[PDB]
């Protein structure tokens, strides 16, 4: 007897809101860089890979009332980069693994950072934006560093501020 | 002594199956939506988020014995969709949280409703088919409703029949 | 100790193989069309859009012996449309939005219908082949359809038969 | 007084070793297959559903030399899959349940059996190795099998061999 | 049994719509332009690259009845570029990378600012328009700007108004 | 007579609070891996399994007015573990067995020790954040260690302060 | 209170480094090829499928002191293909399906094995390089090979070695 539907199914759904005047795409919330397979001898030679797009597009942003009302705040934003650096150097990601490499992060003509410390402000308009980063990897600047031949593997963790 | 395969290994198969015409994949059965972080001020202001695909495909749907055996089912379908709605619109999901908003799937030319009613009937043909559904997210039209600076959860459930 | 490959890499196959005489390019098989930004004012005025290629190129045809062995069926094919409609037109496809527009499909002196019928029979040669069609938006022909200033999103989907 | 650190935590840690030449990732030692819903007018019109990916990944090879000492012993693996068959038929697994259908992986050209045998050598590479393998549901070839509207569940086991 | 269709197929659609009196072609609403391969040593001369075509096609756009009722609106146009500057000239775009070049994009007897301001008004006329640009690499005019022998990578985005 | 209600349940809740900044999610808290089979030549080799991630995620971190009133602690954190090691090495795991295998965590540029004292300070943002580490497994460094085809087992406990 | 910042993001980064002159682009070292729809009478005809683009871009090679350090190491490289292979021709893939077809990999004038085995040595030069490859259909070349109206699966291996 008892009934059976001919197809069942389920949704779900997630999110979060803050005071932010833009709104995040979760695909640029997070993300992760693959560097593939890196020449030991090349890195070795202190050079360098190709970068890697790490941009952050913004949507929704409508930043007209927000940059009217809050006046100085004129419609800016930075970031502030967080994870292991490497010493005397700061702008340098200390990777996890038993490898004298490193990876950097650059915008602009500036570099990124990963002490928690904000970068430079960055006009955007109204409606839709997205910030250009590049990332690369290379030898280490740490003294004594060497190119070992394994894995790469780092996390960093930035957040996102309005002006 | 005792021999020591040199790699043991165990797989196991779930699934099931109904009277329907066509066979549902299990990706489209159940899954999730993320739209990451709005802008409150956004919301506020009435706006609305972007457009997120739920789209159901359906597989090994061969609808021509069906259609034809039962006559006036020619091979048609809808989906009736169940959760907690806001008074008065139905149309409109009522989240899960502290947040004056609310989450609302459109299908064509029409809006999924939340009661557990069926919608349209949707033309399929042979082999396989998709439907097309677009989610949102919006300050909920709930008498006095405010967004709340929170993170958003809900969960839709939905049985689908065959005509 | 262990050795380590120079380089590794992996490459996977797919496809799949059909009772026609005609094999179907993936580039074909599926696809997409971007509008890009409308005037809603021209589209309420009743304009329509530049039309678009949704040509179908079909590759390794070979219909000598076919059109040969199976006699009537000399040569031709066919496709059948299936999607949300707008009432009482078939040939006006019902998108997935809050707006009052549509997308019309067509092809040499006819249109297409998404009611998961047939279309006309196109002759078509030995070896390479191609259909061509075309696709504009409008304002839906619906009864009190509106523009709405939002995103446009739909999906139809058709068979292909041989003659 | 007692002093209370601001956050105590553990982890612990598992896994096992064997004479193999190549390690098992936990991840493919075990794992399972889930085949959604089903149409029953399908599995009846002796339809058989999409394949479904049991690979099987083989790390940190070098089997360099194992190949050597070990002579005829030339870098080729093998699987000998057990659990419950369809009669007459072994390549056919027999599924839990109170329907009249059953699984069927194979492999290459091949099919593969339950009964505990070996299958075919499969030759690998230093490093980094994948076997490819498929499983698909079908109504069973059992004598008077015919197909229920109800669950399906099916557990099976394989050994893995070096040579 | 199972019949299977000899060719199926799907097509998606999207776009967006706006209060604007003309249509933007996807084409032009987004594009890249590649400066290919420089000389250092040109560049470190102040030296100049070849100007590029960053025109943008505008269609359907019929602004009788709009330049009409709109008043004083009668039939111009504006863009808005926002992106890294560099310092004290604004005109000049801080390219994302180690080099000292950067991204002149000039518009008629005037240059493209990338401050988020708007440019000059460009009377159009009824049916289909197109906006004429040109863009070049130079020595950035940054205090200390040097040429390094690397790749060059910048991001632009600006919005159009009508008046 | 007696009425007996139509479901009866129970729901219990867990958990404690600390002096802590920031909050610790049960998840990261207490953690399992699973190095799944090894070759015991390759072990023997000298060769090391791939990287196991043991990230640590940090909730509701809000470390403004902590990093303020506190002065000196700027926002860091470092963890203390502790387990049996291995002698004249201490940042190898001497996990529990009868095999001639080791466990070692290692943490950016350095490694894990298990010998109670606390690691490297590590620079933590406002809201949310995550720790990155990695474990592998190697043949222990210990005087004549060997491989045996056993299992692998250990625990390691660790505190987690802030600065 | 609680400080929420108004957009927290996370990054990830992976990779890997070998003793390779050259480095690998991910895009390349892993990879996927589809053969859209064929015609099975084109197939049992003897028929052959157009050639797709298996290239193999290496970067950053600087094979200078390299080929020079390394004496008859003069810049050359090989793959050495490995997968399920048909009786007799090993040049032609066993795809896994209840098709009698098989894929067959080519380059220059010469057909790639996937017997393990390495191929001819290829001439490269400094800075960036990339190999061409084709991959074709057909039907199998196995005694007895059958087309079946199915689905086509297959997964093929490498290694690249320099010299």
């Amino acid at each position: 007897a008892p009934t059976i539907p001919q197809g069942q199914g389920k949704v779900t759904f997630n999110g979060t809101v803050v005071d932010a005047p833009c709104s995040i795409s979760q695909k640029s919330a997070d993300q992760s860089i693959d560097f593939g397979q890196l020449s030991k001898s090349f890195l070795e030679a202190g050079g360098v890979s190709k970068p890697m797009d790490l941009d952050i597009e913004l949507v929704n942003c409508d930043i007209t009332a927000f940059k009217g009302g809050n006046g100085a705040k004129k419609g800016t934003v930075k970031l502030a980069f967080t994870g292991p650096i490497v010493n005397g150097h700061s702008d340098e990601l200390d990777t996890n693994g038993g490898t004298g490499t490193a990876i950097v992060v650059q915008g602009a003509g500036k570099n990124v950072v990963f002490d928690g410390s904000e970068g430079d402000a960055n006009t955007l308009k109204d409606g839709e934006n997205v910030l250009h980063y590049t990332a690369v990897v290379k030898k280490s600047s740490a003294v004594g560093a060497a190119v070992t031949e394994g894995a790469f593997s780092a996390v960093a963790n930035f957040n996102l501020t309005y002006q």
